[PDB]
């Protein structure tokens, strides 16, 4: 049968609409004898535990699979030997002994060798994981990382105490990756493939081997690129025969830049579509304007696929606007408190709950206590059910300037909610009707936004009628059967 392999650079629980979208992509693609395989690039110890979180707070199917490098190297590595080395361990046993344990806390303590005539070590255990950071004429210069009761990473840092080297060890106790870091480029370089003896000047080039290594040069095996920064590594793979798809998730103008200008990422991208299998957007609107300036013949508007959650009793009986998305500049939340405080002015019970984490949590937080809006405009974080929360409010707001598909506004309308949305590029403008399913409001009209936000704020009748007609709306565009069809058409 057809294997594809979705690649993305990381796979957390407090993430966006790529993964969802990777994810519901993967379950659909499942559910139709197509298996939806997700590619990492990270290092991360407690995968597992994060997938389990993931598939239990119903995000990933159970027949999903993540691959890593980071992974399947370790386990190759593993077949290498047979019992656990215990040297590394041994070591740093016997560098504990000869010093004295000053302990700070119940975690944190101190080790003092009369021989070196100084602090050499510092230890902090947890629950899960135990920290070792070595000193040297009082610099850390090491950092020996305990998960599970076993070395898992040891990570080499300088005098300005930047990381400039990162060691990964195997359930063996064995060192199969060696990483240098470039501490004023804060990026990667040489990689060290201990466990075949290879030698990369680049992680791009240590995940490329991994691609041609986990996934055989078969023509039913497609690669699906959906993250724009892992492009170049998938474009380096040594396949004649695997099929390779781009998925562009984002407006591929500079966020602020209205001079027409291009992401480097997404441009690679758009540039390099004649040695790929073709590039997927979500919008016709994208399609158009990348169409122009690119002349790509290989564009395709395969939209992202949506979970249709089934119908419940909406009494619509809360006055809450809601805003579930990262706390991130791409989403206009200054434009949002400054409609906030216009609704307050009239209703002062409207309440606006906006949940998700980021970097501008505390620029939020300062200008609603800037103004009055301590009691109306609240902040309360990542939610793992925001399908609850959707199903509590009135109505969605979107005050983004720029975005896709717009997955939080479409699950919104799919929950019988009422969505006021800014028009944007490349997004709400395919699926948001002025009057069916709610309000499309020109960008930076606060006056306009504010005011149809009133409007269902005071007729819950027609905002549980605008929002039927939302999940309509939704089931007849994106019909994950007619997206699969369109898919199917691309893989063969
Ligand atoms: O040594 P090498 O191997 O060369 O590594 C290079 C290194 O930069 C890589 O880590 C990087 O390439 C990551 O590659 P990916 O593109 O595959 O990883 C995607 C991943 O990382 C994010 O984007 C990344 C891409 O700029 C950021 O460097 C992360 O710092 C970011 O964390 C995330 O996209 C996913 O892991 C999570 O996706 P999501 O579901 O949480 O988010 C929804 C997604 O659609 C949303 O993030 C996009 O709409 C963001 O919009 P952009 O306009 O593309 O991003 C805004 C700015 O970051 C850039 O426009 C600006 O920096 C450049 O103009
Ligand atoms: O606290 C949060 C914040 C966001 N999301 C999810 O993140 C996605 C938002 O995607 P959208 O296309 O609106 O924006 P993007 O993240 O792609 O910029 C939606 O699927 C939400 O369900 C979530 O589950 N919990
Ligand atoms: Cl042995």
């Amino acid at each position: 049968m057809k294997q594809t392999y979705m690649i993305v650079n990381e796979l957390d629980v407090n993430k966006g609409g790529m993964t969802t979208a990777m994810l519901t992509r993967s379950k659909f693609f499942l559910d139709n004898e197509i298996s939806g395989d997700i590619i990492t690039f990270d290092f991360k110890a407690n995968y597992k535990d994060i997938l389990k979180e993931l598939v239990q707070s119903k995000k990933m199917d159970k027949r999903t699979q993540m691959h890593n490098p980071f992974i399947y190297f370790k386990n190759i590595s593993n077949l290498q030997h047979k019992k656990y080395n215990y040297t590394m361990t041994r070591n740093l046993s016997n560098l504990l002994k000869d010093s004295v344990e000053i302990k700070e806390n119940s975690r944190i303590s101190r080790f003092f060798n009369i021989m070196s005539r100084e602090y050499l070590a510092y230890k902090r255990e947890t629950e899960q994981e135990t920290i070792f950071d070595l000193f040297k004429n009082n610099l850390r210069y090491k950092r020996i990382y305990f998960y599970k009761g076993k070395i898992v990473k040891t990570e080499v840092f300088n005098s300005d105490n930047n990381l400039i080297a990162e060691q990964f060890y195997d359930d063996n106790g064995y060192l199969y990756l060696y990483r240098q870091i470039n501490p004023e480029k804060k990026s990667i370089g040489k990689t060290y493939l201990v466990c075949k003896e290879k030698q990369f000047k680049n992680n791009v080039e240590f995940c490329s081997y991994f691609l041609d290594k986990l996934i055989p040069d078969i023509n039913d095996n497609i690669i699906i690129c959906d993250g724009p920064g892992s492009f170049p590594k998938i474009l380096k793979t040594n396949h004649k025969n695997v099929k390779k798809f781009a998925v562009i998730h984002v407006n591929h103008y500079k966020n602020f830049d209205d001079t027409g200008a291009v992401k480097k990422q997404e441009d690679y991208i758009l540039r390099n579509a004649n040695k790929i299998n073709g590039v997927v957007m979500l919008t016709e609107a994208q399609k158009k304007d990348i169409i122009e300036k690119y002349k790509i013949t290989n564009a395709y508007v395969i939209s992202n696929f949506i979970n249709i959650t089934d119908d419940y009793r909406d009494k619509n009986d809360n006055k809450v606007v809601g805003h579930i998305s990262r706390l991130v500049p791409q989403k206009g939340l200054p434009y949002l408190i400054d409609v906030a405080k216009k609704v307050v002015e009239q209703d002062n019970s409207v309440e606006f709950h906006l949940y998700g984490t980021g970097e501008e949590k505390s620029k939020i937080e300062n200008l609603i206590q800037e103004s009055n809006l301590t009691n109306n405009v609240k902040l309360l974080g990542y939610t793992t059910n925001a399908i609850e929360k959707i199903k509590d409010f009135r109505c969605v707001i979107s005050t983004s300037q720029f975005e896709g598909q717009g997955l939080s506004l479409i699950e919104a309308m799919l929950l019988k909610k009422p969505v006021v949305a800014f028009d944007v590029k490349y997004g709400p403008s395919d699926f948001v009707k002025d009057g069916k399913n709610g309000y499309l409001i020109e960008n930076k009209d606060i006056k306009k936004m504010a005011n149809k936000i009133l409007k269902l704020l005071h007729d819950k009748e027609l905002s549980k009628s605008l929002g039927k007609h939302g999940r309509d709306t939704i089931i007849d565009m994106y019909q994950p059967e007619k997206l699969m069809v369109k898919w199917k058409q691309l893989f063969n």
